[PDB]
């Protein structure tokens, strides 16, 4: 019953970035994302949140490194980015990784979606990437929730956008909403940059938040993963 967190490891032309609000061009830049998530592993995160961004924007593809950095990890990983139909799917679930995120451009499919959850079940998360309660674009986010919940989708990975990238502090209001909408477990991601923001969020586990993606606060040095762990700890 305590807050997962999942480290970021986010790719752009092979290295290791983060951005602000999701947007290409707002890369800054942190090297390496196997040694990223070597480092994650080494301060004992349960789980890696790896995304291919060139994939999710259409501009090639990372798909060794994330095969590389994936059977690394001895940890669970989560693997996203331009999930998009039967080929990128399979060549996301060929890295082993614990589960995949279908975003956006997934959604553009949702009769597709609705087939993967139906084979691939909880190998299967759906990312909410939301202004306000806006899918991004594409959509009002309850009425995807009610039909993805009927679906049988397992979960979900809701990213307030406003926040993303931001330090500004998480949307918690947003996660007591969509906990309130679904019965799903919910794995929020965005704006984290505090260790109090880190508690807060675990105050939402009994809602049915589950885990926590945190990326710029790591690598900007707000906090170590091994504080992080702790705050979260029972």
């Amino acid at each position: 019953s305590r807050l997962e967190l999942l480290p970021a490891v986010d790719v752009r032309d092979g290295q290791a970035v983060r951005l602000v609000h999701g947007e290409s061009g707002t890369e800054t830049s942190y090297g390496s994302p196997l040694e990223a998530a070597l480092s994650w592993q080494r301060a004992g995160a349960e789980w890696l949140h790896l995304v291919d961004l060139d994939a999710a924007f259409g501009t090639g593809d990372n798909r060794e490194l994330v095969r590389q950095v994936t059977e690394a990890m001895d940890i669970k990983v989560e693997l996203s980015g331009g999930i998009r139909d039967d080929a990128s799917l399979a060549a996301a679930l060929a890295t082993g990784c614990t589960r995949v995120n279908l975003g956006t451009a997934a959604l553009e499919s949702p009769e597709w979606v609705a087939k993967v959850i139906a084979e691939h079940g909880d190998r299967i998360a759906v990312g909410l990437d939301v202004r306000g309660t806006t899918l991004k674009g594409g959509g009002d986010l309850y009425e995807a929730l009610e039909r993805l919940d009927k679906e049988g989708c397992a979960r979900y990975v809701v990213t307030d956008i406003a926040k993303d990238g931001t330090l500004q502090g998480p949307n918690l209001e947003l996660l007591r909403n969509v906990c309130a909408a679904t019965d799903r477990p919910v794995v929020a991601s965005g704006g984290v940059s505090s260790l109090d923001d880190l508690r807060a969020i675990a105050e939402l586990v009994p809602l049915g938040v589950e885990g926590s993606i945190v990326g710029k606060a790591l690598y900007a040095k707000a906090f170590t993963l091994e504080e992080a762990l702790e705050a979260v700890a029972q």
